[PDB]
């Protein structure tokens, strides 16, 4: 059999007490009052996560497959490469990543301390002079916040990762790969390179292209646990395509032979929980190993199901396609032809696909295009999602210090919605006034990469990114004001007329404490007051270092970028 796993039946163990009920303080009812639909994943339910992503997987690979990876290679073949220093590995490491079990922390990593830099050295050693011996890893449950959706509760996802030292190395052989070969090998079709402005510009101008448009999103049962041995080394194939140090090339052979093929899994009390011959979750190329390997497949799935002019467009496990449509019941004959192929390369459907025939009703990275209207009251499209998650986890960092903050990385990400200015601006500059912390740096995700945001600089990260329309924006669509509504009644939040009245509250404390708060005052929240102010372009903006921001996607790969 080919099982992604197989177990011991050592239980997947937690590092601390795990909370699944939402946390309740003074702040939880003005945001929202129906507690009981939030919770957390724990441990608790790894044993029901087990149980989905443990299956056989059997890979038919036919012309298709063998014509598309020649043609990524090709590409891949005018790459070049470089080894990052120890050093500059070390820089790029969480301040808060998991720690060595060899005796040294993410912090002795940052400071280049001696024993973590030998240890560092030591373990780059053995991966040149060992190609075989399989490396540890560590099976975690992930604690994620959820909204419960009969429409109850997931089991948590799995965590598999290396030991820091080994992290590290990864970064050294990888870094500089992972970076950059996704967007020579894809083209346009790789999606993180595009903050979601230009995300949206792409999906858009895609959609005119086409003179009867048609797309759809794919969605894979359980990718990571899809991922064969075959996959990784065509993965590695790919990456040994490029112009590489003969040290990196070494590294790159042995970090797949012994880590990224599969390895032993040990729990958190250190016992064998088993064994992985998948996709690790955890790893510095699970996000390109991902975007690759799904780009690969979908690209010779598309030839299979004879599908026309399509365009792709991919961020990890993530696919949407749009293409040129031959009518309602020619377009779902192909989209079984579509599935049918991608199950036979191991990627078989959770949801089956489904053609859509209006851009803003596909959702993809969670996402979807709306329309809102600008300043002079012309349409302007841009990317908006569900807000249940957003919403639920504001709700739980309401209650609990987390070390992601999830609302910030939404306010980054989503400046220009409807629900995040009204509700989580409102919300978060509300409590951060109140507690005096408005300069307090947080750690929040973006693309999978940590940075460290100040939430006084949000005006000009959000000029940077989305334009001054941003705060501008005004007169909503129906459906996306209607799926507002709906959600704000599932969760108990406040109506949006309640927000409105709180934001020129909020407004009028930042405008009053004067410099970066009140700059965050006239931006942010020009949209709460008929009298509005003059919005000109941030000085600040233009000085800001926003590189990397929107080059790659890190998900699992443990990066800090700030
Ligand atoms: C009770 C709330 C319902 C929301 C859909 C809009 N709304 C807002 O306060 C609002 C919030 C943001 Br953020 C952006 C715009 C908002 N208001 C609107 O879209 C109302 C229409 C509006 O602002 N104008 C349309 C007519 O010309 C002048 C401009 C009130």
């Amino acid at each position: 059999h080919h099982m992604s796993y197989t177990w011991t039946g050592a239980l997947i163990t937690p590092c601390a007490a795990e909370e699944s009920k939402l946390p309740i303080n003074a702040l939880s009812n003005s945001l929202l009052r129906h507690h009981n639909m939030v919770y957390a994943t724990t441990s608790r339910s790894a044993g029901l996560r087990q149980k989905k992503v443990t299956f056989d997987r059997l890979q038919v690979l036919d012309d298709h497959y063998r014509d598309v990876l020649k043609e990524m290679k090709a590409k891949a073949s005018t790459v070049k490469a470089k080894l990052l220093s120890v050093e500059e590995a070390c820089k790029l490491t969480p301040p808060h990543s998991a720690k060595s079990k060899f005796g040294y922390g993410a912090k002795d990593v940052r400071n280049l301390s001696s024993k973590a830099v030998n240890h560092i050295h030591s373990v780059w050693k053995d991966l040149l002079e060992d190609t075989v011996t399989p490396i540890d890893t560590t099976i975690m449950a992930k604690n994620e916040v959820f909204c419960v959706q009969p429409e109850g509760r997931k089991p948590a996802r799995l965590i598999v990762f290396p030991d820091l030292g080994v992290r590290v190395c990864e970064k050294m052989a990888l870094y500089d790969v992972v970076s950059t070969l996704p967007q020579v090998v894809m083209g346009s079709s790789y999606g993180f390179q595009y903050s979601p402005g230009q995300r949206v510009e792409f999906l858009v101008n895609t959609w005119k292209s086409k003179k009867n448009p048609m797309g759809f999103s794919y969605d894979t049962r359980c990718f990571d646990s899809t991922v064969t041995e075959n996959d990784i080394r065509v993965e590695e194939s790919i990456y040994q395509c490029c112009d590489l140090a003969p040290e990196a090339r070494q590294a790159i052979k042995s970090l797949t032979e012994r880590l990224y093929i599969g390895g032993p899994l040990t729990n958190s009390k250190g016992q064998n929980c088993g064994y992985r011959r998948c996709r690790a979750s955890g790893v510095l190329t699970t996000s390109c190993g991902n975007t690759l390997t799904c780009y690969l497949k979908a690209s010779a799935a598309c030839r299979a199901a004879k599908l026309q002019d399509c365009t792709m467009l991919v961020n990890g496990d993530d696919l949407v396609v749009i293409c040129e449509s031959a009518g309602t019941q020619e377009d779902a004959a192909s989209l079984r032809v579509f599935t049918e192929a991608m199950t036979r390369y191991s990627a078989p459907p959770g949801d089956p696909p489904q053609p859509e025939y209006d851009l803003e009703l596909i959702t993809s990275c969670s996402s979807n295009v709306s329309v809102a209207h600008d300043a002079s009251g012309k349409r302007v499209y841009y990317l908006t999602r569900d807000p249940t998650t957003p919403l639920a986890r504001a709700a739980w960092e309401t209650a609990r210090h987390t070390p992601v903050n999830s609302w910030l990385g939404n306010i980054i990400m989503y400046a220009p919605t409807l629900w995040a200015r009204m509700i989580l601006m409102t919300h978060f500059f509300s409590i951060l006034l109140a507690q005096e912390q408005l300069e307090k740096a947080l750690d929040c995700q973006i693309y999978g990469a940590c940075y460290s945001i100040e939430p006084l600089d949000l005006p000009q990260i959000i000029e940077r990114l989305h334009g001054l329309s941003a705060f501008s924006l005004h007169s909503y669509s129906p459906g996306e004001i209607n799926r507002v509504a709906s959600c704000l009644r599932k969760l108990g939040v406040p109506p949006l007329r309640v927000w409105r009245h709180r934001a020129r509250s909020v407004r009028a404390r930042l405008l009053s404490q004067g410099g970066r708060a009140a700059t965050c005052g006239k931006y942010l929240f020009n949209w709460a007051v008929k009298t509005k102010l003059k919005l000109t372009p941030i000085p600040a903006a233009s000085r800001l270092d926003l590189s990397g921001w929107f080059v790659a996607g890190y998900s699992g790969g443990d990066i800090y970028h700030s």
